[PDB]
This record gives structure tokens, sequence and C-alpha cells, in this order.
């Protein structure tokens, strides 16, 4: 009776962390009903579809979603690409669409509707901790990204972030997205900040291969008093963490930091059932869990209207504590996690250790759906 689709990328590039949006989903209706599957009388139970990672698959086995298995509301997907594509049949259908994981800025932004809601961070959250994080009176940041829009829109909201922390940005680095060989971007970055006084960082933002943090890492910029900073990353991503012990930044999770009974019930559970700890999308597709059963739970009713009127504005619990779904935008705003890598050798990952829970109101996330 309370129906809920779940779109993902169950087979294709982004399987592994499908299967993990559907392990915390589950886990997630199941610490919500206290292991009942009901609410408020309501048998809870999951549709999931496979898009494949392909939009063209998403918009159809959404619209399926809505209109043959008759979902309440729905729950996706994977891959930003697919999700951008899905938003129309969420407002033609009217029936609410809960973006998870995709991070993609544009899905609460320019091409946003009404009907939809995020749980999953936004890579302006992403970019903007790590301002927040670094950015401190007495220091000076360079930084290095690829030359199209993902990269390019990280640094600009990391740059108007860091503009109010007192840190100093030097110069921006910008290479094609298929740089391999980093020797002559490495020493334009060094030679901005190596004659600074106070802290000097490189703060990286890239996806995909090519390695910077390593290759700049072999150039040794401690030898200029300079220090690499990235962002955090799944588990598999922070092996290679490894090599660069103390580094610091931002990550939108990791098992170990959150301090609260969600998050201990989560990772203690999952450690238990998998012997492996929750990842970034096992966190999100709890904290899905957690805004469904919320938000119907508030409504009474799931009519969509009633369920959006109910949602704006809405506080959740969640692994990562509060969020709060934000009128404007319907944006979840979260804490996000200033950490410190510590290399111990045991373990598959670098380990992130805690330095501040960035606060939601210590991060100004611009409202960018105004048309």
């Amino acid at each position: 009776d309370l129906k809920i689709a779940l779109i993902y990328g169950k087979t294709g590039p982004l399987e592994a962390y499908a299967k993990q949006t559907e392990t915390g989903l589950m886990m997630g209706l199941e610490y919500a009903t206290k292991g009942t599957m009901t609410l408020d009388g309501r048998k809870i139970v999951v549709i999931t579809k496979d898009d494949q990672s392909k939009p063209d698959l998403s918009k159809a086995a959404l619209a399926e979603a809505y209109q043959d298995d008759g979902a309440d509301i729905a729950i996706g997907t994977s891959s930003s690409a697919a999700a951008l594509a899905d938003l129309p049949v969420a407002e033609e259908n009217k029936k609410i669409l809960i973006v998870e994981p995709a991070v993609a800025d544009q899905i609460t932004g320019e091409k946003w509707n009404r009907y939809i809601f995020r749980t999953g961070r936004n890579s302006s959250q992403d970019a903007i901790s790590n301002a927040v994080a670094i950015g401190k009176q007495g220091v000076t940041i360079a930084t290095l990204a690829q030359d199209y829009a993902f990269g390019r829109d990280g640094v600009a909201a990391f740059k108007e972030a860091l503009a109010k922390t007192g840190a100093t940005l030097a110069t921006e680095e910008y290479v094609p997205t298929t740089t391999t060989d980093f020797t002559a971007v490495g020493q334009r970055l060094f030679d901005a900040l190596k004659d600074k006084p106070g802290k000097k960082i490189i703060w990286v933002i890239w996806a995909g291969g090519g390695d910077p943090l390593t290759k700049l890492q072999d150039m040794d910029p401690k030898r200029y008093g300079i220090e690499l900073s990235t962002g955090g990353n799944i588990l598999p991503a922070l092996a290679a963490y490894k090599r660069l012990p103390g580094m610091e930044g931002a990550t939108y999770y990791y098992y170990d930091i959150p301090k609260n009974p969600i998050n201990e019930w989560l990772v203690t559970e999952h450690q238990k059932r998998f012997n492996a700890p929750p990842d970034f999308f096992t966190a999100g597709g709890f904290s899905a869990a957690m805004a469904v059963v919320t938000a119907v739970q508030k409504a009474k009713s799931t009519d969509t209207e009633k369920l959006i009127a109910a949602m704006e504005g809405m506080e959740f619990d969640t692994p990562k504590g509060k969020m709060v779904f934000r009128k404007e935008d319907h944006q979840a705003l979260q804490s996000m996690y200033h950490f410190k890598v510590k290399v111990d050798p045991a373990v598959a990952w670098a380990v992130l250790e805690p330095v501040r829970e960035l606060k939601i109101e210590e991060m100004n996330i611009p409202i960018k759906n105004k048309k």
C-alpha cells in the first residue's frame, strides 16, 4: 500500500553503487519502522527498476513506476544524466521524485521542477564544504581542475565560499579533461605558491582517472612548503589516499565519523550482515528512506500536493544527523565533514579522521532555481 519506487543503475557501470543505495534504502525503512515495514497501517513495498544508467531507459522505468506499478513516490537514480532526464517525468505524472544519489547541481537549479526533492548532496555542497574546511586566515590556495563544466563550476563554488573565510586564492589552473602528465601544470602551481608566507595548499577537484593527487605528490610539494588537498570519496577510492598522510579536505560521509544513534545502528548492523562498513551510497539510501517515512507520517497521506507541502522546510533524521529540505529549491541541507587522512597499513582505505563537523549553518549553499 505505501509503494516506493527505486530507480537505480543496477546493471552497467554504476552497479556497485546502485546495490549500496538499495541496501541503505531497505535498512533505513527497517530502522524507521522498527522492523515492521508498516507505517500508520500501510505496508511498505519497494519496487526496484534497473535503468542501466541509460537516460532513455531511466525515463521509461520511472514512467512505468508511476503509471503501471502505481508508485506513490520514487527515489533515483545512480547517474546524474539519467536523473536529469527523469525530472520531467515526475512533473508529467504529478508525482514526487527524491533524487538520490545523483549530485548534478542542475537538478535543483536550472532543470528543477516542483516535484523534485533531493537527499543526495549536490556538487556545490562538495566544493563549498571543502572551502569552508580548509579556508582560514593565513592560508593561500591554488586550484587545479579539469577544463569542463564540472571542474569550472566546482571551482566557482569553492572560490565564492572561500572569499568569506580569510584565505586567499592565488591562481586557478584548468587543464584538458584527459590530462595524465601534470609536470607543467604542477610547476605552475608550485611557482604560484612557493614564495607566499603562511600555509600554502593546492586544492584539486577531479572526476575520473588521471590520478592528479599521486602525480603531484610524486613531485614533492613539501619541498616548497605546499600541502595538497582534495575532497573525500568512497572507500575503494580512498586506497589511493594512503599515499597522502595528513591530507585534509571535506567529505559527504565516512562511516566512523558521525556519532548519532542512527549511524551507530547502521554501522554495527551493516558490519554484522555484510562484514564491511557502509559507504556513501548506503548512507544516502538510508537518508532517502527516512525522508519518505517522515514525509508520509507528517502528511498523513500520499497525495502529491500534501507531500510537497509537508516536505518543504521539513527536517528529518539520517545517519548524518539532521537534514532539512530547503523550501526554495527542495535540496537537503546537511552536515559535511572536515577530515584529516590517517594511514593505517592494515586498512584498505585511508582512514578519514574527524577535524570538524561542518553544520548546516556553516555553509551558504546558493539557490539557483529562479528562472
